[PDB]
């Protein structure tokens, strides 16, 4: 596989791993409460902290994806959990991507740290619950009865992640209003993920082909579930943020928001998985 081979070859060349208080830390249009009348009752200070919390939450979701979904799938690939893979070159490509994911985790942890330090505030990760994709991943895991199911569940969600994360990162990578440290952090991550999408897509094709029909189907079902979870706004995380900030009447508004905004996608570019599924003839 010459896709894999040269990625392995020039990783050491391309890999990312080798403040204005007047700027917002995040995009207003990615805050669910921004689209509700309660936003008009909020002070400039509260609006600002919601923007900071937004960025912190975005970083947390990304860290949770890398640590709970992506790297664990990569580790299962190297350990031989899936048929149709193997070979030295793939092991090296995946091992490389694991370094990248860990570095992305560090970049996003630092993104939050800079914000905490510069805004002079905690914005603690401990205030945030597990992100929505993390929750749904876990729910599917808990419904599994067999080890092979758990592993296929993780592959499916990871494949979705790796192939869709460019679009999630795109939401901030090109914004020139927000902090440039934030934009630049997201862009640097984005650079690595193009190559992750290729690896992940290739691996998905070959695992799918080598699996028996029952297991193939189970895998696609987890892909579907993953994509739905991945592109959704995280209403639940945003509910934790507004409760912590003591926003008057957040609970009633949050219900109104879920009603009006449920069925919208935070991530609307699904070209990654659309293209993967088209190429696979499924
Ligand atoms: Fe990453
Ligand atoms: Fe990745």
């Amino acid at each position: 596989n010459a896709v894999i081979n040269r990625l392995v070859g020039n990783w050491h060349r391309r890999a990312a791993v080798k403040f204005d208080p007047g700027r917002p830390d995040f995009r207003e249009d990615m805050i669910p409460f921004r689209g509700h009348p309660i936003w008009e009752r909020l002070s400039d200070e509260t609006r600002s902290r919601l923007l900071s919390w937004g960025w912190v939450a975005y970083n947390r979701n990304t860290v949770l994806i890398e640590q709970r979904i992506a790297n664990p799938a990569f580790e299962l690939v190297i350990g031989g959990a899936y048929p149709g893979l193997g070979g030295q070159q793939l092991e090296l490509a995946v091992a490389q991507a694991m370094v990248d994911e860990q570095y992305h985790t560090l970049m996003h942890i630092n993104g939050s740290a800079v914000t905490r330090r510069m805004r002079r505030s905690d914005f603690s990760d401990r205030v945030l619950p597990d992100s929505h994709i993390t929750t749904i991943h876990q729910e599917h895991l808990d419904r599994c009865e067999e080890p092979w199911q758990r592993s296929l569940t993780t592959l499916g969600f990871a494949t979705v992640a790796e192939i869709s994360i460019n679009a999630y990162l795109d939401l901030l990578a090109d914004d020139q209003e927000i902090q440039v440290v934030n934009s630049t952090t997201v862009k640097l991550h984005n650079r690595d993920e193009y190559c992750h999408a290729s690896i992940s897509g290739e691996m998905m094709k070959q695992v799918y082909e080598a699996l028996p029909a029952d297991r193939r189907r189970f895998l696609l079902e987890k892909v579907v579930a993953g994509l739905e979870a991945f592109v959704a706004p995280d209403f639940t995380t945003w509910e934790s943020i507004v409760a912590f900030e003591g926003v008057p009447g957040w609970e009633k508004a949050a219900a109104e928001v879920r009603e009006a905004q449920g069925g919208t996608h935070l991530v609307q570019d699904h070209s990654g998985i659309h293209t993967l599924l088209t190429e696979m003839d499924v």
